[PDB]
């Protein structure tokens, strides 16, 4: 990841922490726009980074991030942070239209089809999918949520995916996680 998005901002670190409030640096937990890589990372002295901030993480200088601490496991996510995935992982999609949409316009499995994969997609949503894409291809979300009718907004189809495989690293399939 080069770049992330804020999802929760704590001036002294966890409120838990037991070591002496002097020694507590401050923290971010935030979700890379490339994987949807969860991340702990220090925040430089003076910076109050805020919601859905984007913050450059790679080897170069960095304006707001000092170290990347660890790697986050869904379950180690604040209670805010939690709160504020789904819609932290909605803004980074739309920023980059383009390649999900791309998703839906989506080689096949076996017995399974790749659009099933997606939560609140079964048998008829994927062909009433299919169907469409067969006429021309879309252009957008509005498209899709247009020509496919009665389809959940694409966006939270492709949002509940990326979660999905969030909390489930063993799942077999990583489509946007990888």
């Amino acid at each position: 990841e080069d770049y992330a998005y804020v999802l929760d901002f704590m001036p002294y670190g966890h409120p838990d922490d037991k070591r002496p409030i002097h020694r507590r640096e401050p923290l971010a937990q935030v979700v890379g726009e490339r994987n949807f890589t969860l991340l702990e990372v220090s925040i430089r002295k003076g910076k109050q980074p805020l919601v859905m901030d984007r913050v450059y993480i790679g080897k170069g200088e960095r304006d707001v991030v000092y170290k990347i601490k660890r790697r986050l496991r869904y379950e180690d996510l604040t209670p805010a942070a939690k709160t504020e995935l789904p819609y932290v992982i909605e803004h980074i999609i739309k920023q980059d239209e383009k390649k999900y949409v791309d998703f839906f316009n989506d080689s096949i499995t076996t017995r399974m089809h790749q659009l099933e994969l997606l939560p609140g997609v079964g048998k008829k949503m994927m062909w009433a999918i299919i169907e469409e894409r067969k006429k021309r291809p879309f252009e957008s979300f509005e498209d899709i949520a247009q020509r496919v009718k009665g389809i959940q907004r694409p966006e939270k189809l492709i949002v509940s995916r990326i979660i999905y495989e969030i909390k489930n690293p063993q799942t077999k399939y990583k489509l946007f996680t990888a």
